[PDB]
């Protein structure tokens, strides 16, 4: 089955975490959810799955659009998923509010 890529490898390939070991720690900390639930490092990624993950102190919800074992460049990896519009908005709004409480 050459259509089986682990969630920890995937998260690293997609550049969400610097190393697979870190991606594995985040998963085990419950900081990454797969279709709304705790997952595991060895979970095989499926196209269109919904992943919710912690980025520093940001939360992003992305939909898996491609699977690969290669970690490509910044702009290139970024193409293995599509962040949801609701996720981008939530992030923005929190960022804005941050900059607001700042100018006050």
């Amino acid at each position: 089955p050459a259509v089986e890529v682990r969630l920890d490898k995937w998260l690293w390939a997609a550049r969400f975490y610097k190393t697979r070991a870190l991606a594995r720690e985040m998963i085990e900390g419950g900081k990454v959810h797969y279709n709304g639930q705790r997952s595991k490092p060895s979970k095989i990624v499926e196209l269109n799955a919904t992943l919710t993950l912690r980025q520093g102190n940001d939360e992003r919800t992305v939909i898996v659009k491609a699977i690969t074992e290669q970690r490509r460049p910044a702009s290139e990896a970024a193409l293995l998923y599509e962040e949801t519009a609701e996720s981008v908005e939530k992030r923005e709004k929190m960022a804005l509010a941050r900059k607001l409480n700042a100018l006050t």
